[PDB]
């Protein structure tokens, strides 16, 4: 009778389905930049966005929706509740309390565990076999919170860690040789913040033992400027926000780069946060970041690097900072 | 003890998985071009290639394998048997008996149903809920064979149909206006070969009723050159092979464009082959191609166009050609 | 002596170059979303961002810079001046005075011509043979301003027009059939705002004369709900901002889709703004949008559609609204 | 009068242009695979294909042409002559005399310099400022021939070198750790064939000094299986052809990966062939491959690695093999 009933013909049984989604908790600039980009790629055919600030969301959501004619992801849903997350393959938590010129440290912490207790677990009740990337901040300590508060195998529960930083690093690093940050290699681990031990021991622009930045050593630590790449790194997180008044794009790209790996089962190794519970001297459910291999099923395996006496020193140190911090609950 | 046992750390339980594959039966130039391209995109994280010509395959396969460092699909497997297809989401049959300057018609037919009886069903015993794209040729009649020989809902069993042709068409068509074949629209259906009724009734370069090529009518059929676009289309299939001695690339791209749609659940409508069993006068399990909507779960729905008295005429006609042909078995 | 002087060897003459850039004036949410996306593609190997709000820029800029390790565009520059735009191939003006719940109409107009007189011309003194996409708003009237104020051939001076709207349209439109907005076709022209005559005469979901939405006509205008798709369209621009408090993503994607076409010389036809100076009755340097073909060198050619008596009516009407408005200068 | 003259409107002056092309000499399987892939990306908006086997070409060419509706490159041209190459940015020579089970060595050499004398120079007379990637084989010695026979700055004249091999390597290498070949690093240089000194000194799976494969040393050379990765590498070139009867895909991907870098000015370092004329002891216009940085303008700079006494030994050796070979002309 209708144009519908006239133009289109409904091929009988099996006229409904479902499968493999992406969901992002909260669309604060970040939650959001980590959105669009999941889109400017084909990671997900259903991307559901869960926020509690109902207003902006159905606004932002509809923006993406109007945007359809460009995406390669037909379904884009939104909810005020986690029911709207049913059967996600990957959930990315980016809700809490973001940034303030000065503030930013692990200050947004007792503050966020609260955000979590609520936000996180519950999401999980929905997509029971989900896999979580934690972006919030605090990534370490939150990964821990979530880890704890959720109760599924770390592998499933992962964190943004230093994937970010390391990248921030490869950038600057390459800013000096005149070589692509893809084409220079260096690792920064420990904490995602100011306890960041880069790990010069292993820094190419060709190969290990091959072009290790060490063999030509204008030092790299023990002097002659390069420490600064590292001081530039850390500070670098800060300087951004002071100016645009937040940390957006670059966090996004990072994550989607984590997703990319997980989803396409790339088994591309990564610096992410996990339980170093009993690695290089650390023996206490401290989650900091370490180079790990990521696939379909989470963290598969870990990569146990060669930190020099103190590279291990420093790391041993973060571990601990990060550690008492965790004498937790809402108490 | 080992570098393995030394460099990498095995994150305990859940160190194995599996999920959503692509498989291509036979790697004859086509089977193959329809391969690489599935690769120069991220449709599949596991693409298994099943051929019986064991030799060339483990050669070609290894070529792609050496090729890893570029692909975004970690696993690429090969088999002499269909066991190597376990739990594919999409199987693409491109094995039979391909082309010969002159030959090419629906000649490669009794010839191929044979290829099928064997090849097809069996593949299915493995990935029971698979979805099939039939490229072989004969696409129509084979779709039918396979349909029949397999026994799963058409929706699942699909064919290359004219997606190809229509594209071949939009090309030429646009070759004259100086407008992109994306940006010109026209549909050619019926048979994939020489019974190809384009369907001028509906041919934009803007909109329907809007810029329909009809309203300015330097005719389009009933004279003044354009029939030729169509004569150029059909012939066009032939001229290729005469020269490179086969039909490769363009068939590939087409298919992957079918996959793309299926896999990312795009619900992008397409001209593909299916059972017009009881549409526009045809009432007999004749499979020719018609504009249909494709998603995750197969053909979802059909699009019932407005063929003019004879557009319906011609189509009614193919249907039938195609039809007795189907008084089949190996008999 | 140095690691530089040690690791890398400088292959003598020809150790410097330059060529084909993208530049975006102002990074207000939009200027910005229209940024990242130019990045989540390979349109430009040098993208310079010119803003006057020096603060946020060197913040936002550095955000993208830290972001390097993901981009396929090595150079990302920023300036407080247009000198920083030298030899751009495409400049996209997105600076002025953006949005306000209610406000939004062609209010941001005397306001912006001012923004222009300054911003625009000057940019041009730098990249003399540049090509401009105008996003600001007002797109029509601004295209005109810029056109005027710059003095290069429209072809070069283009505007966002309704590429946006039409897309906004294909969306909703497809929201009802259950078909992709790529796979449904419809055109909305005239003004980018509330004088938007869609152009039902030509609306497929197959072909013109073929599946024109007209032949089944649950009307489309002259009743039985569809006008609303159009009322939904226009309103649709408004509802967004009311909520997220601005119009970001979808404008971005649109533009980059214009760039894409221009840059890769796609000669993909588009609804954009240009001088309808003497088309369908309009005879006065009124710039509204019409379906045009875009390539390397600008607008190449125009597409002269079939508006029904009044489709031509309405268009004839916008033209004029838009027209007196243009009895301009700063006077 | 015509639909053309009716549907489309010709926006006056500037209705013609030109700029930045890709050209590939000969479409032998390789010339060809290195074709399609340049397409399954947006490297070129005009790709001209020059072959002398006029027949297959206008066949293969037309195949790609029919293929339009998928490409993001509007113009695809073909010639029997080099006139059809006018103003290419990148020319890729892949014509000569390809492969034979056994044969393959630097046998296809006096044979090819001939192919060159003709093919190469002449191409250049057309696109005088072109940049050449040499794929033929012999890549080394041919790079040299071409270098010589053309007369433009090496930087411009480059070769496939070991980009290939190294990749072939990262593959196998990663086949053992269970880590992506992107995520494992190792370099193989010297000759592209059997004089391939990998360069274990520098082989990560993290960082240099960091995860160098050396520090855990199940040796890597001086025993305990890994030499084989290398023996597997070289042999690996051979085993392919024996089976599919040629080397296609993987060479293609490699090149396009060279183009990608050149064209988008990525300044991504690469192992390619160039004049090691006076590096690590070699002092004679011997072209073998070394890690170099590639951009818009050619090889920009070289990367002078740390070969161990003999890594330098072996390299010193190839150099020379490769060297007398070059006491050339057609004499």
């Amino acid at each position: 009778s209708t144009v519908k009933e006239q133009l289109i013909q409904n091929l009988v049984p099996e006229d409904k389905l479902s499968r493999c989604k992406i969901t992002v908790v909260g669309v604060g600039d970040v939650g959001m930049a980590c959105a669009i980009s999941i889109l400017l790629k084909g990671l997900a055919d259903e991307l559901a966005l869960v926020d509690a600030d109902t207003d902006k969301l159905r606004g932002e959501a509809l923006d993406l929706q109007h945007g359809s004619l460009f995406l390669s992801t037909p379904k884009i849903v939104f909810g005020k509740d986690y029911n709207v997350s049913a059967n996600s393959k990957l959930v990315i938590i980016t809700a809490g309390a973001r940034m303030v010129s000065g503030q930013t440290r692990l200050d947004l912490l007792q503050r966020n565990v609260a955000i979590m207790k609520a936000i996180v677990p519950g999401v999980i009740q929905n997509s029971p076999d989900c896999k979580i990337i934690v972006v919030t901040n605090p990534v370490d300590i939150l990964t821990y919170v979530v880890w704890k508060i959720s109760g599924f195998p770390v592998g499933r529960v992962i964190g943004s860690g230093c994937n970010l930083d390391s990248a921030r690093f490869r950038y600057l690093i390459g800013e000096k040789l005149g070589v692509n940050p893809t084409s220079c290699h260096g690792w920064v681990l420990g904490e995602h913040g100011d306890s960041s031990v880069p790990i010069w021991s292993g820094v190419n622009v060709a190969g290990v033992t091959l072009k290790s930045l060490n063999p030509a050593i204008g030092t790299d630590k023990n002097k002659q400027h390069w420490k600064n790449v590292h001081k530039q790194v850390v500070e670098g997180g800060y300087e951004v926000l002071d100016m645009k008044g937040y940390t957006s794009w670059a966090i996004g790209l990072s994550v989607t780069d984590l997703a990319r790996s997980i989803l396409k089962n790339l088994k591309r190794v990564h610096p992410v946060t996990t339980l170093v519970k009993g690695f290089h001297g650390i023996k206490e459910e401290v989650f900091l970041s370490i180079p790990c291999v990521l696939g379909e099923s989470g963290i598969t395996d870990f990569v146990k690097v060669n930190m020099t006496a103190e590279e291990e020193g420093l790391l041993k140190k973060s571990a601990d900072t990060l550690w008492n911090m965790q004498k937790n609950l809402e108490l």
